């Protein structure tokens, strides 16, 4: 399965309380949800959405909260509002999906007590089927689909054209490595869409928010995620040159992520042919005109990468890794604060096609 | 509201998952009941309510952490699947695992069988409340959970009442005021459970219940294994009082929120609720009936069940001294458990949700 969930407690080092960026994405996304419900959720006279049956909502890659709760409440409230305009009130059933090793204990223990929906947790890779056919009316996936199901094996192979020596991700400049990652993304995202097309009802909506490439931009390294990753690699190599880890440990380490362009996403979706694209765009993120926060960014990265870094390098690498990291962020403060593209959060609104619609 | 006392989490040698073999035997014995219930009472053929275009939805109420809940759910899926095949249908299955919010769903999820043929979801919440949309469950299951009350009866906590449960932590059956208080709480809780389930289960849907109870013809709960295990847990606590390790008031004020009903107790609540018919009822033949009493495993079984509620009231420093004494007392009562106790205390029900 090759699963890497986020740091799962409720304390200072947990995802719950180092996921403020991904929350701003949700906050700006509320408008996206509301507009998609009002313009594209066809409730009226439509037995697919018969309010005598429950309205079922699923979050794919929900993590441990609070972001997933804000997102789900946004959807429940927008949908409940439209039904109200039709003098109906269905029950809501909300499903929280993540990897089997996600901390569902923490999630369940922090469910809003005030909630007006029934809740369930659904353990399993969203690159597989996790629901019966035709059961989901509204699907949501925010900041999860850039995670691949695995590192492309050819970049781990010393003898491959695509061997990713001396780096932990891609920048856009090495043709063979980028091709390997993009190839893996095509397969994973197609598997996601295939599973969702079976699970989502005809006319059902799916909203996706994903770290991507800003339009026109060809170099992932000129995004914020891209430079952060590049510096993580250079920070690891400094631990190498000090002798604290060997060079093989870094050569063999790679991030299982791809950050697609809008054109990349559109290609896979159109080929899959089960969803219509109702809208694509970018999310203006709320913290955009604040100054770059060197310290807090270094913490957000650690809370994301801790497990995968530990599992490969061991616990004892973290504290000295990220003190080097923070240092490299500071030397690059200008770039992060005034040069890098702020607009790399992409969103898509999809609608599941009818069975007689090609 | 909710006073939740889940079983010991994790998957190590002290966990519920490694110390719940007796509860597994109950499910193993009930497999025959499920098969017969499906074959004779689940009206699949040409019934729009069980339209295999939709999934067949199964819920386990009080599932804990595995593996017992997986065995029960596999048994239900296999029997229902078999019957559908005889009608040349092949529905998908959606299996819901319900327990308290503080249950260890992490352990449960991480130990789900890889080769299952059902979609799975965990549902956190007290089963004395609604936890599913109305009219959505086709088959409900509940094994060794419904003897857990929503709370201790207030009467037995009241120093002014003859029901005040001084120097004891449960009932043996000789104290009529205490027994009446627990039975009262049980009618209220079990009624609330049936009410919520009637809203959730489809017309003709089944509910299968296994519960520790009062054996046929028996009046004294202390004549069951559970009853004697509780009696001796009380006396072990009073030994800690005597040794100055806990004060007497802490035992006086502590009580187990449990009631172990007779069949007649169960029938009375079900008849008054009036939403289910009793299709089958009886006592299970437990597969461990003829094995020798195991002192160490039984002590560990009880700790796995009780550690949370004991810790909340007495503090964790009490646990090891308490179960050192408990183990000694189980050993002193070896022959009673081995040969004298009634072992026919596993009751079952097959209920079917009524029309109108
Ligand atoms: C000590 C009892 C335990 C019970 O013990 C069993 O109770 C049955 C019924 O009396 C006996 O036959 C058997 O010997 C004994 O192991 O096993 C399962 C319980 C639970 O799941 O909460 C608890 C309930 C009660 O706390
Ligand atoms: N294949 C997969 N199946 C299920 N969850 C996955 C997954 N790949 C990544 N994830 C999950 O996606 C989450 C990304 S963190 C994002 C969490 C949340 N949606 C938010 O907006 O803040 C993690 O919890 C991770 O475990
Ligand atoms: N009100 C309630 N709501 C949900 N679960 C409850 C409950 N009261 C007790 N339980 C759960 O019921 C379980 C009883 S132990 C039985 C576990 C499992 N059915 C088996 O056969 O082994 C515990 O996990 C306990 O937490």
């Amino acid at each position: 399965v090759e699963a890497h969930p986020m740091k799962g407690g409720d304390d200072s080092h947990s995802y719950s309380q180092n996921s403020c960026y991904q929350k701003g994405v949700i906050d700006a996304a509320k408008a996206v949800i509301v507009e998609a419900v009002n313009e594209k959720l066809d409730l009226e006279n439509n037995p697919i959405f018969d309010p005598i049956k429950p309205f079922r909502i699923a979050d794919f890659g929900c993590s441990t909260g609070p972001n997933t709760f804000h997102a789900m409440q946004n959807i429940v409230e927008s949908v409940e509002t439209k039904y109200k305009s039709l003098q109906k009130t269905p029950e809501f059933h909300v499903f929280f999906n993540d990897h089997v090793n996600n901390d569902f204990n923490v999630l369940f223990r922090s469910l809003p007590p005030n909630r007006e929906f029934f809740a369930a947790g659904v353990p399993g890779s969203f690159y597989t089927r996790v629901f019966p056919k035709n059961s989901i009316h509204f699907a949501h996936c925010s900041y999860a689909l850039h995670w691949l199901s695995k590192v492309p094996k050819e970049i781990q192979d010393k003898n491959s054209l695509a061997y990713n020596k001396g780096r932990i991700h891609y920048t856009g400049t090495e043709k063979h490595v980028v091709k390997a990652y993009f190839g893996q993304f095509q397969r994973d995202f197609e598997g996601f869409l295939k599973a969702r097309a079976q699970e989502i009802v005809v006319g059902g909506l799916m909203v996706i928010q994903i770290p991507g490439l800003p339009s026109g931009e060809v170099l992932f390294s000129r995004t914020g995620a891209g430079l952060l990753h590049f510096l993580l690699g250079t920070s690891l190599m400094e631990l190498v040159n000090k002798g604290i880890i060997n060079e093989e440990s870094v050569d063999s380490f790679n991030l299982p992520q791809y950050h697609p362009s809008v054109e990349d996403l559109e290609m896979v979706i159109e080929m899959n042919d089960c969803f219509t694209i109702e809208r694509v765009g970018t999310l203006p993120h709320p913290m955009k005109n604040l100054p770059f926060d060197v310290q807090r960014t270094s913490l957000q990265v650690r809370a994301i990468m801790e497990c995968i870094l530990t599992e490969h390098f061991g616990e004892n690498i973290l504290d000295p890794l990220f003190e080097i990291y923070t240092k490299n962020l500071q030397e690059n403060f200008h770039v992060f604060d005034k040069e890098i593209r702020k607009d790399a959060d992409l969103y898509l609104v999809l609608k599941r096609k009818g069975n007689l619609e090609h």
